């Protein structure tokens, strides 16, 4: 059988893309993934995880990595969850080698419902299995997580070369907030790398605008 794993990275950052990665390995090659010790890569450094990345690609029969730009994520019709399920399907349906069983990481959502909704969107026959923190349970999923993670980091790295230090891209990162605040201060708008709609942009934009006062509000209150 052809076993597949699928996971995503970059769900909460306000800057940068969301990455969804789907991998396919033959049952006969499953051991290799476990032999590569993918279920312990979280503690690895970016460069060493990139090493694992290349090694993973050598045992895979096929794979699809979808980098969804911040604009698309901010211009979605429904909820972020529906958006995720839709794109997990797109990833799976783009594969050349179709898997028979798909292991999917359900990000804090009803596992069975997620599995069934995803399966119903596939254009090929396969059994979908979704579990919370599936990246620690199934090596095949751990592998997908690594391709998504690395791809996410490479994207952020490329943005750093262009815009400078943007931080991790997460709203709780001071460097990210600082970068966004300064950019907007000098340009009057945010750079084309942020997820429109996110409330972080609104709060930062209001904060920078408050720095300039041309009329007193409290002459009467």
């Amino acid at each position: 059988m052809k076993i597949a794993g699928i996971d995503e990275a970059g769900r909460g950052p306000v800057i940068g893309p969301m990455v969804i990665a789907a991998v396919v390995v033959d049952e006969n090659s499953l051991p290799k993934l476990e032999e590569l010790k993918v279920r312990d890569s979280k503690k690895l450094t970016p460069k060493r995880r990139e090493k694992l990345f290349n090694e993973i690609l050598g045992v895979l029969d096929d794979y699809v990595i979808l980098e969804l730009p911040p604009d698309v994520i901010g211009s979605r019709e429904g909820t972020l969850n529906e958006f995720e399920v839709e794109n997990f399907a797109k990833a799976l349906n783009s594969l050349k080698v179709k898997p028979d069983v798909i292991y999917a990481d359900a990000a804090d959502v009803d596992e069975e419902r997620f599995a069934r909704e995803l399966g119903e969107r596939l254009n090929f026959e396969a059994e979908v299995v979704a579990k919370h923190k599936a990246d620690d349970i199934f090596p095949v999923v751990s592998a997908a997580s690594i391709l998504a993670k690395v791809t996410r980091d490479r994207a952020v790295e490329k943005l750093k070369e262009e815009y400078g230090e943007i931080g991790s891209g997460y709203p709780s990162d001071p460097r990210t907030r600082a970068f966004l605040e300064n950019y907007y201060r000098e340009h009057g708008e945010f750079p084309p790398i942020v997820r429109k709609g996110w409330k972080t942009l609104k709060k930062i934009a209001e904060k920078v605008e408050s720095e300039k006062t041309q009329d007193m509000i409290n002459k009467s209150t």
